[PDB]
């Protein structure tokens, strides 16, 4: 009922202008996590109006309102991969399409497909990756683990049912053709934010870059596709020093809660996910400097206009080794007592 009201709204009262939720909401500057949730759903219609996606591909404006609640509606809420997540993932990529003239490099149906993925790449996420479900013997390992990628298979999976939900197709006019291809794109690309995968393709990144971006190239279309949308599940990492830290928290909460499971079930967690042995500052800058860092460096090769990406994340990451050595204690607790030594 209360799905039903927000339904209402969303569909009779109006797509709000884009300009309209925040005057620097295309800058790469703006944090999307300061949207309240409540206006993160009319902030999707906006962001696709603003697009053109809804008038070129005659989205049907109640499917599209259902659609996007259904999606909303399918994150849990674990302290990290939840709706907010999802919401701040799709609004980098608006931000991409804004900023970074993504119609020089892909066809409309692919930029829409990363879109419509963004919104639905982490679709009932339990906050616990795919090591997890395999160990715990989960249904979603089941289903998946011969495969790999098993949350993302997940995700997937839960984007069509979704679609398959009636009156949620918001593709069900395309062309059989059409259709293929936008739901195969949305497989490839949702399967893209695995960071395994990511990890196997990064050589082919590099030597997309290196090259050139050949737009003829079906193969430099695909590459592409991934690098966006793994630049798109890292975006927090771009904004402040402030977002930042509070996207460490909610990460190593929802790492550290998988780890106390893994030990209740007689497993050793990775380091990261221990909350005994994990040394925050350490693994946020090996994860900058591994992983975060190598992306957007990726991204500014190809995008001169990304530059600033990089080098936020490079501040960010020079950021934790300068907070650091407040990880250790000194002098007294601020209780004056050292009962926690025993
Ligand atoms: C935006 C953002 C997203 C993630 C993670 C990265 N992920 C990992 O597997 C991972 C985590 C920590 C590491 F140190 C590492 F080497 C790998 C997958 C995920 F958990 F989904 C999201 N992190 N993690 C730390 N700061 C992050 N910032
Ligand atoms: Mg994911
Ligand atoms: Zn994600």
């Amino acid at each position: 009922s209360a799905m039903d009201d927000e339904y209402t709204k969303l569909l009779h009262d109006g797509i709000q202008p884009v300009a309209a939720i925040d005057s620097n909401f295309a800058s790469f500057t703006y944090t999307p996590r300061s949207l309240p949730e409540d206006d993160t759903s009319m902030a999707i219609l906006s962001m696709l109006q603003d697009m053109n996606f809804i008038n070129n591909y005659k989205i049907d404006c109640p499917t599209l309102a259902r659609f996007c609640l259904m999606v909303k509606k399918g994150y849990r809420d674990p302290p990290y991969h939840n709706w907010m997540h999802a919401f701040s993932v799709s609004h980098f990529c608006y931000l991409l399409y804004k900023n970074l003239e993504l119609t020089n490099y892909l066809e409309d149906i692919e930029i829409f497909a990363l879109f419509i993925s963004c919104m639905c790449h982490d679709l009932d996420h339990r906050g616990t990756n795919n090591s997890f479900q395999v160990a715990s013997k989960s249904v979603l390992a089941a289903l998946y683990s011969s495969e790999g990628s098993v949350m993302e298979r997940h995700h997937f999976a839960q984007a069509i049912a979704i679609l398959n939900t009636h009156g949620c197709n918001i593709f069900d006019h395309f062309s059989r053709k059409d259709y293929q291809r936008m739901l195969d794109l949305m497989r490839d690309i949702i399967l893209a934010t695995d960071l395994a995968h990511h990890l196997r393709i990064f050589k082919d990144l590099q030597k997309m870059a290196e090259v050139g971006y050949d737009r003829n190239n079906k193969q430099h279309h695909r590459l592409l596709l991934c690098l966006l949308m793994t630049s798109c599940d890292l975006s927090d990492q771009t904004k402040g020093w402030k977002t930042t830290r509070k996207i460490a928290e909610l990460i190593y909460k929802e790492f550290f809660s998988q780890g106390d499971l893994e030990k209740a079930m007689g497993n050793r967690p990775m380091e990261m996910m221990d909350r005994e042995k994990a040394y925050i500052p350490e693994l946020q800058i090996s994860f900058m400097e591994h992983i975060a860092m190598p992306i957007y460096k990726l991204l500014q090769d190809l995008f001169p206009k990304a530059a600033e990406l990089y080098e936020r994340v490079a501040s960010n990451r020079e950021h934790w080794t300068k907070v650091s050595h407040k990880f250790t204690i000194r002098g007294l607790p601020s209780n004056n007592s050292l009962d926690f030594l025993d």
